C-alpha cells in the first residue's frame, strides 16, 4: 500500500494484509496496556488531584490532543488514514507537502466515528484489559501514553473501513449503485458482511491472544475477551463507517 | 515494584520480573518498527525536505525532544526508572509532584547513556529490524513514533542497571566495596556478569522471537538478529551503566 499510487490502495488483497497487520498490533498495544489498574482517574474531566492549568477535560485528553497537535505540524493528519480525535485542536503542517492523489470522495474525512471509540474504550475495553480495578497513582503518565497507541491503532483499524468499502465499490458498481440509490442499509450490510471470513478472523484473534504475551519458555490477554472486543467493537464500527461511506458516495 | 516503597525495588527477584517484562516490551517495538524501510532522512540532521523551522537536528530529533518536554510537566521524569535523551529540555512538572524517596545514589541521573543507546540504534540496529534499505518518504512519521516508541524502552531497560547494581551493591557490601576501592572493573565486571542466566535469556529470546508477529494459524524478527541485538547491544551497555554507577557508589 503506497498512499501515492491509488492502486495500490484499492487493491483488496492487500487491504486485507493490512489489516491482519493490523490486528497484531492492537493485540500488542492491549498487552502493555494490561500491566496497570484501570486508573479511573486518568479518564475523570477534572479530576481534584490531576488538575490541568487552563484545561478543563482529563489528563488522557490533554495527553491525547497535546500529542495531536505535535503530530499535525508534521503532516500526521494529511495522510488519508488518519483520523484526529480533536479535529479542531490539529494545525496547519510547518512541513512541505506530499500531494496526495484524490483516492476516497472528497467528504471522506468528515466520516469520523473518534468519538465514540474513545467512548467505548474507556468503558468497555478498560474494564476487560486492566490489571485489576482501582487507581495506581505512581503510573498515571505510563498508563495514558498506552491508552494513546490503543486509540490510535483502533481508530485506524476502524477508519480503514473508508478504504475496504470503495475497494467493495469499485468491484461491483452496479450493486453497490443500486444499494446506495435506494438507501438500501440492510442490503450494503448484508453485502459488505461475510460470516466466514469473520468466523476465521475471531478463530485466529483466539490462537494468537493464546500465544502472545505469554512467556513460551500466564495469558496477558483473555481469549473470550479479545474476542468479545472484535465482536462487538471493532467489526461493529467498522461496518457503520463503511455504511456511512457508501451512502454519501454517489452525492455531489 | 513501587518507586515509594524501597523495599520493593531493591528486591532482586522484582528486578528481574521487570527486566523480563521489557524484553516483550523491546520485542513488541522491533516488530512495528520492522514494518517500515530504514528511512535514512529521519535521522539526518536539518535535511533538505524535512527542515523543520527555529530547529537544529534530525526530524527524529524533533519528535523525541518535544515528547519528552510534554511528558515532563506531567511528572515523566521525577521517576527514578525514567532517563532523558534530552536532559537540558525538561521543565518541572505542573502537577503535584509525588515524594519519591532516594534509593538510588544522588548521582543516579547522571548516569545517562541515552547518546549511544540513539547511535547503536541508528547505525546498528535499524539496518537490522528494518524492512528494506531506503526512504520512504510517506512515513517518515509513523517511522519517527516507531523509533521513539523503542528508544524509550531500550533507555529504561538499559538504565535499569542503575537498580541491579544498586540492590547488588547492599547485597554483597563488603566485595563491592573492595572492587569499587580498587577499581576491578574487571571484577565488579565479572561479579555482575550472570553468565548461566544470559544464555537462558538468549534462549528466550529466540523462542519469543520465534512466536511474537507471526500468525499462529512469516517471521517478522530474525531470532538470530534478536540475540545479537541483546548479546551485543543491549545486555552490555546495561553493563556500561551498572558499572559506571558502582565505581561511584563510595564517591560522597
Ligand atoms: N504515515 C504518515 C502519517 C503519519 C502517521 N503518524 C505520523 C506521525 C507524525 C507525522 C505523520 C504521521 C506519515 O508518516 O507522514
Ligand atoms: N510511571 C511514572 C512516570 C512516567 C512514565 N511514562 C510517563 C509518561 C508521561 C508521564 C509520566 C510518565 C508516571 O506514570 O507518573
Amino acid at each position: 500500500m503506497d498512499f501515492t499510487k491509488p492502486e495500490t490502495v484499492l487493491n483488496l488483497q492487500n487491504i486485507r494484509d493490512e489489516l491482519v497487520r493490523m490486528e497484531d498490533s492492537i493485540i500488542f498495544k492491549f498487552i502493555e496496556r494490561s500491566h496497570f489498574a484501570t486508573c479511573p482517574s486518568v479518564y475523570e474531566a477534572n479530576h481534584p488531584g490531576l488538575e490541568i492549568p487552563n484545561f478543563k477535560g482529563s489528563f488522557l485528553d490533554w495527553a491525547l490532543s497535546n500529542l495531536e497537535i505535535a503530530h499535525s505540524r508534521i503532516r500526521r493528519f494529511e495522510s488519508p488514514d488518519e483520523t484526529p480525535f480533536f479535529p479542531d485542536k490539529i494545525q496547519k503542517s510547518f512541513l512541505p507537502s506530499i500531494n496526495y492523489p484524490q483516492i476516497l470522495a472528497p467528504y471522506a474525512p468528515e466520516v469520523n466515528y473518534n468519538d465514540k471509540i474513545k467512548k467505548v474504550y474507556i468503558e468497555k475495553i478498560i474494564p476487560l484489559i486492566s490489571k485489576r480495578d482501582g487507581d495506581d497513582k505512581n503510573n498515571f503518565g505510563s498508563v495514558a501514553t498506552r491508552d494513546i497507541e490503543c486509540l490510535q491503532s483502533l481508530s485506524r483499524r476502524i477508519h480503514f473501513g473508508k478504504f475496504v468499502a470503495e475497494a467493495k465499490f469499485q468491484s461491483d458498481i452496479p450493486l453497490y449503485t443500486k444499494l446506495i440509490k435506494s438507501k438500501d442499509v440492510e442490503g450494503i450490510m448484508k453485502n459488505i458482511t461475510n460470516s466466514a471470513v469473520e468466523e476465521k478472523i475471531l478463530e485466529r484473534l483466539t490462537k494468537k491472544a493464546e500465544v502472545y504475551g505469554v512467556d513460551p519458555t500466564e495469558r496477558r490477554i483473555i481469549p473470550e475477551y479479545l474476542v468479545k472486543i472484535y465482536k462487538e467493537i471493532v467489526i461493529p464500527i467498522t461496518k457503520e463507517v463503511e455504511v456511512e461511506y457508501l451512502l454519501r458516495r454517489l452525492e455531489e
